[PDB]
């Protein structure tokens, strides 16, 4: 599974160990190891949410599986949450889109997961 | 629904408005108030398009419906527009991906929109 | 075709050509013509994957047809080859999405392909 979070917040305050916690926190709840778990954090950004510049995020959760209405409502929460507490951004001013990619579709290791 | 258009054009050409202005105009198309729209713009991007470094630009628009073949006609015409006049990058030298997310699948405020 | 790729590679080790290489590379691989592949390389990325900063890529191909099993797996061979050739990334620190795109969905030259 791979989580992308692209932010208006600056860079110095994305706090040391940041990758780390999501890393740890997206592992226990898809259930995967953490060897499986890709995250990546794009800060500093031109954006704008609901037509203002204070503090958002725009992000994306892929996984083959483990993506469906109760899971992602969980997830939104865990990583909402995260959002919240290490980079200050209110929850309403977070998008997260979730893909549940065929195995077919996820290149790795010179194959797919197919 | 958010839009994200990532150049190769640089920083400084992106004029002051332009984010308020995706905004206002995307609010429009979609037929919705301002709180439901994201707007983010990357330039300084290295990118090539048909194997030219020349100025280009690669989106996206993410919405809950408002999805579809005439639809996105009218998008892309209103988009290449806007490209075209603020960031002087041609409408040939532009794709737009369009994504019609199912409401389980979009996560904000600690939930989804189910 | 669209192909991205996101990493922690510093953009120094990026090298001279690269995204010529990549448009040729995809063009044969995908049989569409050179002038409509787009390329776009985000270096210097702040990423982990497996919970480790070692060189690392997360990257997709969109593509109007042309995607599928069989052919995902020669993309994915095809394009961990490169990265790990250029950018001195191992194949097994790379994700590659795919996305087989309606052309109602892809917006160029304000319309779009259907
Ligand atoms: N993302 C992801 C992984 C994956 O296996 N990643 C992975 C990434 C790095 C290493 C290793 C391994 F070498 F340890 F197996 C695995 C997924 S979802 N694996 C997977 C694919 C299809 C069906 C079921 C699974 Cl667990
Ligand atoms: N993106 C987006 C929005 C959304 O509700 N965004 C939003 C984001 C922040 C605030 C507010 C509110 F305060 F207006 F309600 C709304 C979507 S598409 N809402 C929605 C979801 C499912 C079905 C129909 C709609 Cl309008």
């Amino acid at each position: 599974p791979m989580f992308i979070v692209n932010t208006n917040v600056p860079r110095a305050s994305v706090p040391d160990g940041f990758l780390s916690e999501l890393t740890q926190q997206l592992a226990q709840a898809t259930g995967k190891p953490p060897q499986y778990i890709a995250v990546h954090v794009v800060p500093d950004q031109l954006m704008a949410f609901g037509g203002s510049s204070e503090p958002c995020a725009l992000c994306s959760l892929h996984s083959i599986g483990k993506i469906g209405g109760a899971q992602n409502r969980s997830y939104s929460k865990l990583l909402c949450g995260l959002l919240a507490e290490r980079l200050r951004i209110s929850p309403d001013r977070v998008y997260i889109n979730y893909y549940d990619m065929n195995a077919a579709n996820v290149g790795w290791n010179n194959s797919t997961f197919a």
